[PDB]
DNA sequence: GCTGATGCGT
DNA sequence: GTCGGAC
DNA sequence: GTCCGACCACGCATCAGC
């Protein structure tokens, strides 16, 4: 009976300890029961095993259901290049739960807001055939394909049909999946670890009578551990080169995991997971390049001239840059017939020959008609090469890939322009980075391969205000019960009014948050003060008496179309907000009068470009 | 047809 | 993107 | 160090309600 399925049992038998007959479809409660045990523990090694147990039974009883439960565990709808967006938010979900039972949208809303989880409302609310993992996944994609008018009403009917067919704790995880907050403590890295362990303990491609169930029986603890970790590296590396489960799982079920690297290989047109960077504390904590504050572009080109542009998250951005598809042969030499460059596109004013900030680049359309309607032109600063003429260059060192790019890449004016241990020299380039409106520290030969599975962020990144609190927001998930965010403001000396500037939801410890919770508890106001102005920011759940001064760090100052801070001092209709805000400390010495004035905020914004 | 609310992605 | 927690 | 889920501002794109 799936009502008592336990994938966290000692000596889990993939065939006996299951809850569905072989050949039959996997019930969603088996998935819901597995999620309930994953969220019940905290150690990832226990989460990976519990999830792996279900994957064993799936890989032995219902093989074709493996891709759905994997995508259902990832809370994804398919490959990232497909772009299947669910298009369901809080309002659609709560309205679907209201029509599912009880009605009273306000009661459904206010309960979930304090709980921080809509799954508890849909579950605790007081005939249909049982739910299937494939069927639930098929309806998730059916919801994502619904577009046009009356699409929301069509989505609600599917969600209503799912909730009425839910049993036990199925309404919890369907509501969390549709809300995009599965909150399971398990994600992409651990899913792969559970998949690699499952196909190794219970190998795929066996007869109806399961021949092998626990292939680690004839090994010792050090052997099984080493054997499982070596096999996980084969899967994780291949996924870093082909992050597409619709392509790995079919191969993984026929050729096995040991032969997976031979079939699923790096190929143009298939986006790969890119190289990330870690935060370097400074020169105290090797090539150095500019960190162009723009958007990453993975330019692919297959055999035949077909060009495809992908983002950092393997999203298809080919249609967003028609100006690049019609300008690729201007940089590749005659020997180039297949290549994958790693470049960071940045907005460029061809007239003034200057780089434009990140805000100007975000004003481009996602589906551009042609270059005749494109106003914001982009410039490409290439920095790495992964593919070249049918040859994968992942295992090659960084110094070798830079030579091939600097040879075959032909720099063109305005578009294609490819981007020592002397401390004073490095400080000049770091200071000239801000000067040229941009540092990146990367290795050359030692540990300088494009292998994301060895280290996800093997690169290094070379890169204050005092505001008052005026409001607070109720937290969600791990912040339920306490305060999740805070509304901050500056003081306008000319008009004597607090002007909201940004929200604050990071930088404080759990102990520091409870200190903020207790210190600002008695300052709860029923109505906002008359000398407080927020413009169009989110109305705080608890209006607080202006008395607490916090020091906040941020990356940049940006013209805010919603915050009233310093409106009229830099733009006639836009205020100023903080980019990447974060709590630093509490200024118990200061009062709201000794705070960063809006006149000072405008001076900070003029200092930066 | 427009607008605000909002979903999604960066 | 930044951040802290748990392991 | 790794992995995860809290959280941020801001842009386009979408669509119900008008």
């Amino acid at each position: 009976d799936p009502s008592g399925y336990n994938p966290a049992k000692n000596n889990y038998h993939p065939v006996e300890d299951a809850c569905w007959k072989p050949g039959q479809k996997v019930p969603y409660l088996a998935v819901a029961r597995t999620f309930e045990k994953i969220e019940e523990v905290s150690a990832r090694l226990r989460m990976v095993e519990t999830l792996s147990n279900l994957l064993r039974s799936v890989v032995a009883l219902s093989p074709p259901d493996l891709l759905p439960v994997l995508y259902l565990s990832l809370n994804h709808l398919g490959p990232p290049q497909q772009g299947l967006a669910l298009g369901v938010g809080d309002g659609v979900l709560l309205k679907a739960v209201a029509q599912a039972t009880g009605r009273q949208l306000e009661s459904v809303r206010a309960e979930a807001a304090e709980k921080g989880d809509v799954g508890l409302v849909a579950e605790n609310s007081r005939p249909p055939p049982p739910l299937t993992a494939s069927g639930v996944f098929s309806k998730f994609r059916d919801i994502a394909r619904l577009t046009g008018s009356a699409s929301t009403a069509k989505k609600i009917d599917i969600i209503k049909g799912l909730f009425v067919a839910c049993r036990h704790s199925e309404a919890r995880f369907i509501a969390r999946s549709l809300s995009g907050r599965l909150r399971l403590g398990l994600a992409e890295q651990s899913v792969l670890a559970a998949l690699s362990q499952a196909v190794s303990l219970t190998p795929p491609g066996q007869e109806f009578p399961p021949a092998m169930v626990d292939a680690g029986k004839g090994k010792t603890a050090e052997a099984r551990k080493t054997w499982l970790e070596e096999q996980g590296m084969i899967l994780k590396q291949t996924f870093c080169e082909v992050p597409d489960l619709d392509r790995i799982i079919p191969v993984l079920l026929e050729h096995g995991l040991e032969r997976l690297p031979e079939h699923c290989k790096l190929s143009p047109g298939i986006p790969l997971k890119p190289m990330l960077a870690h935060p370097t504390r400074g020169i105290s904590e090797f090539t150095c390049e500019y960190k162009y504050d723009g958007q990453r572009a993975q330019i692919h080109a297959l055999e035949g001239g077909e060009v495809k542009i992908f983002s950092r998250n393997q999203a298809d951005n080919t249609g967003k840059y028609p100006d690049i598809i019609s300008r690729i042969p201007k940089i590749k030499l005659p020997s180039v017939t297949s290549f994958i460059l790693d470049t960071e596109a940045v907005a460029w004013d061809r007239e003034k020959k200057q780089i434009q900030p990140f805000q100007v680049l975000t004003t481009r359309k996602r589906k551009e008609v042609d270059a005749s309607e494109i106003q914001v032109q982009v410039c490409l600063y290439a920095f790495d090469l992964i593919y070249l003429n049918g040859e994968s260059l992942v295992r090659e060192p960084l110094s070798r890939r830079r030579q091939l790019l600097r040879e075959n890449f032909v720099e063109t004016e305005g578009e294609f322009v490819f981007a020592t241990k002397d401390i004073e020299q490095i400080a000049e380039f770091l200071e000239q980075s801000v000067k040229d409106s941009c540092l990146m520290v990367k290795t050359l030969d030692v540990d300088a391969t494009y292998e994301i599975a060895k280290r996800s962020h093997n690169w290094l990144k070379l890169k204050t205000l005092d505001l008052v609190v005026i409001g607070a927001y109720l937290g969600r998930g791990k912040r339920a019960g306490r305060y999740g965010g805070f509304l901050l403001a500056s003081y306008d000396e000319d008009s004597e009014e607090l002007q909201a500037i940004c929200k604050l939801g990071t930088g404080f410890s759990d102990e520091e948050l409870e200190e903020h919770h207790q210190s600002l508890k008695a300052l709860v106001l029923p109505s906002p003060r008359p000398y407080v102005r927020i413009d169009g920011a989110v109305i705080p759940d608890h209006w607080l008496d202006p008395s607490a001064v916090w020091e906040v760090k941020c990356a940049d100052l940006s013209l805010s179309p919603i915050y009233p801070a310093a409106r009229g001092l830099v733009d006639s209709d836009k205020g100023i907000s903080l980019r990447f805000p974060r709590f630093i400390r509490v200024r118990e010495d200061k009062q709201p009068e000794q705070a960063t004035t809006s006149a000072q905020v405008a001076c900070l914004y003029r200092k930066q470009s």
